[PDB]
């Protein structure tokens, strides 16, 4: 039985083939057929091609010899073919459901040292497609090429496998032939349907026609962690990925940094740089128990701190929930450090000075009285994050009856938004400092509306996005009708069928709706 | 006796002054005298402006108000004035020199919320400036102004000090009265020079024709402190500053990231994003007791995956001692990964494949054997550290007479180069994993040779500097004659009197010469 998947790169993972552009260029320039081809494998194992594919020379070195061989412009041939050259997707996410089914996945490829100026395209194709596999292959770091004997011993030799636990799957023929004689299950990649129709049927697992797969998620233990102290007894813990332009999200209550699990690889991948925050009171950020250090002023302040000493002089800054109404604050009083800012759920609501913020809305009553929701909420965590985490339709959910879980089960059944894993990390992430600190965010309703009344007369003309979930019942669509009165040049979102989740309730779209506006509004 | 400092912002920290350009623009503009200033204080304390200072109103909001009192392009004119206003260095020095001296100091500004689009210009101004005060009062946070008598019993009370312990510095006559009223020592600003001979006299503190500063070093509590587990056993510890391309930051033994405290506000503040790591085996980052942990090629993968984690498709690095080794075999080895490399005395000399690599390299064999070194290294490490980190004429410092600290004092003075409080750093450092893993790095002689066999027909052809340090004698400048042979393109740059620990020796024109070569080379 088949326990190992290896797949090649060049017309297999990506394309089109570079090999297939030298055919291309022939025909354009009206060429010899076979002319440029014959250049590139020029002197066989002895040659140029050779040499580069070993690691022995660079490309930079490499192109003058090819220019040889075939006595325009080598590196401008090439250039254009590798900028070509995209990931195949329906093979990425046939290797993406083997690895998910327990296979063990690798790329074997015939690579070159790239040191062009234009270098970087390529190296972040590489960077994107090896996060998905267990082991990368690379012939010019191993010093060994496909079809010598020795990368295919070498490469069951990493995978701790024997010949016919390995389904090895290659464009070239003679590149696939090694594999074979040794006993591996072999298919040769013409086009991508018909390969992946091999695979199906070889592996017995279903690649091919398959539902719409969920965006990459967040490994905890594989990302990078990090941590300021924005005063004396505050830290501020947040995961970051990427480069480019600053953007900030911000979780809601009783939420995490994970809560943002399938936008960190989208908006890193879109060209941003991400800091998913650890809110203040929550996991590994520190949480204070006075009421006073969580009103909007403290914790918008400490987030221009956290931007001054990470060097920052704006982010862009994406909020949901409790998160989103930090953001709105962020905009109205710091517009100088936000770039741009986007809300997931929450309106922006403009205080009544004539009217005091307690005269859809038990839930804040109850959260009032210090120690009482605490004292439901951390009695079991894991019941706390099952009866919470559900899609529009799951509804497991007053105050009156005296609790939030009164006529909720024990045991609730898993939510389809998430697995077991995922609720245990936040039930890990609540162990150490409970729900004070988050239910803070709800006592300063006094302190927030005074502060909220200095900027009445202020209108928000930084770029700004509204995202509405048609299913939040909490925070529903129609709260958000009349900002545009305070927000004249706001831009929308909507996202139907999604509960108040967002991120986790619909990923691809709240994912295809911010990087269109990060790539239209924020740079 | 004064003990306190307060600095307006337009026209005394900053120059020329926004309010110098409205009776330029009349003049240009051959415009009444005094038009455009008359429009900008139109209702006095009733006015658009007051509301603007007072932060009722953002500057979006403000630029039809004054067009209106007016009645070309008023958001032109303040985007091209607020652009051309640059920090007043002496002014800058002259609060520095105080604050050192146990000063309290702050700025006290008239300011808006800025939300124009141009608005990130002027976020970086005021970055720069904070940073170097205890207290930054704007006017628009407060919602108070000057000449009001209140916004001074708030500077007061944010100081806690009484007026005759405050030195306050304006340029505006009208905004100084308030103060001197109460009992402050007040100067008027009209050119710097005079304010400073007014200040230096009231103080009795030397700030006018003062020694060249030292640039801005680091507080380590003050960092963004970041974590990568590139394997199982190892993380990785680095501190973190600025946004634009990164710049990865490598020490040498026996060193740490704080090694580069004089570059890393320098090169943040120059437009990067600065990477300052704790090498393999030191401070934060893990040091697992095996040699072969420590071998260049176990290293520059870890590197690529320190990489890989945090989502950067590229960085440029920059090497000092075996920092500087690493960063020549991550440009050999992964070109596609290193957007440009530098190294701080390093030189790259191809290994000789028909001679041993064991055949001033004394320290070299004293380090072979395992246990003998970190012996003495370990026994003080405020010895170890004060004996080592010395400038060119300090020279404190064979193997056989059976050690490093042989003819050594027990209790070494000071050098120059360090304060007692940053050997203590170092110190602090050291007790948590010793020198094994720092040690272990020159104990892989023979397989970094075999590696680096594998380079021999390559050439470094991407970006390059290699930086010289006359007075250095373990890497001496001569060493670096024949790099152009394996680096064509390769970029110079020479520290005449600098010893072995170039950042700390020289920073000024360390940071002149890596700043030159990024902007240029880097992006
Ligand atoms: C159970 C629950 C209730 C409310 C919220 N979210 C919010 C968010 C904001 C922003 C609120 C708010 O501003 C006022 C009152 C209640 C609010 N509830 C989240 C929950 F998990
Ligand atoms: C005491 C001492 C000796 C040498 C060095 N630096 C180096 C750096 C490199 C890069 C070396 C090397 O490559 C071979 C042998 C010795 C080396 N010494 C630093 C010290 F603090």
């Amino acid at each position: 039985t088949l326990r190992a998947a290896v797949f090649d790169l060049d017309g297999v993972l990506a394309l089109p083939a570079v090999f297939g552009v030298l055919g291309r260029t022939e025909e354009a320039l009206a060429l010899p057929r076979g002319l440029l081809n014959d250049a590139f494998q020029k002197g066989g194992p002895e040659g140029a091609t050779t040499r580069l594919m070993k690691g022995e020379i660079t490309l930079s070195q490499w192109i003058p010899l090819m220019e040889e061989n075939c006595r325009f412009s080598i590196k401008e041939i090439f250039d254009k073919a590798i900028s070509a050259r995209k990931i195949n997707r329906p093979m990425l996410q046939a290797a993406l459901m083997l690895r998910k089914k327990g296979f063990t996945t690798a790329i074997l490829t015939n690579t070159w040292l790239d040191d062009r100026a234009e270098r970087d395209g390529l190296a972040q194709l590489m960077c994107e497609l090896k996060m998905h596999f267990d082991f990368l292959i690379e012939s010019c770091q191993v010093g060994m090429v496909k079809p010598e004997p020795q990368i295919y011993k070498f490469l069951l030799d990493t995978l701790k496998a024997s010949p016919s636990e390995v389904v090895f799957l290659d464009d070239i023929g003679a590149n696939l032939k090694p594999a074979r004689d040794l006993g591996m299950v072999t298919i040769l990649v013409q086009d991508t349907d018909t390969a992946l129709k091999e695979l199906e049927k070889v592996t017995g697992i279903q690649l091919l026609n398959t539902p719409a797969p969920l965006p990459t998620s967040c490994n905890p233990s594989d990302m990078s962690h990090g941590y300021v102290t924005v005063k004396p007894r505050v830290r501020l813990h947040f995961v970051e990925l990427g480069s480019g332009p600053a953007v900030c999200l911000c979780h809601g209550f009783p939420e995490s940094w994970y809560s943002w699990r399938y936008q960190i690889p989208a908006l890193a991948q879109a060209g941003y740089r991400v800091l998913a925050m650890d809110m203040k009171g929550y996991g590994e950020s520190s949480a204070p128990p006075e009421i006073e250090e969580y009103c909007m002023e403290v914790l918008c302040k400490e987030m221009v701190t956290f931007l001054d000493k990470l060097g920052l002089s704006q982010a862009v800054f994406i909020g949901h929930d409790w998160g989103g109404m930090l953001v709105w604050y962020m905009a109205l009083f710091y517009p100088e450090r936000v770039r741009a800012v986007a809300s997931l759920n929450t309106p922006f609501i403009p205080a009544n000075p004539n009217m005091s913020p307690l005269e859809v809305f038990d839930y804040q009553l109850y959260f009032q009285e210090p120690g009482v929701a605490e004292a439901e909420l951390e009695q079991n965590l894991s019941r706390t994050f099952k009866s919470l985490f559900r899609a529009s339709d799951e509804s497991v959910l007053v105050c009156e009856a005296g609790g939030l879980f009164v006529n909720s089960p024990e045991e609730p059944s898993l939510s389809r938004m998430v697995t077991e894993e995922e609720i245990q990390f936040y039930v890990q992430q609540f162990k150490k400092s409970g729900f004070r600190g988050p239910l803070n965010w709800y006592r300063n309703m006094e302190r927030n509306w005074k502060w909220a009344c200095k900027s009445l007369g202020r209108k928000i003309l930084i770029p700004a996005l509204m995202v509405t979930a048609e299913k939040d019942f909490v925070l529903v669509p129609q709260m958000s009708q009349h900002m545009e009165d305070w927000i004249p040049h706001l831009k929308r979102g909507h996202i139907e069928d999604c509960g108040h989740w967002t991120q986790m309730d619909k990923p691809t779209e709240v994912n295809q709706i911010l990087i269109k506006w990060l790539d239209s509004d924020a740079r």
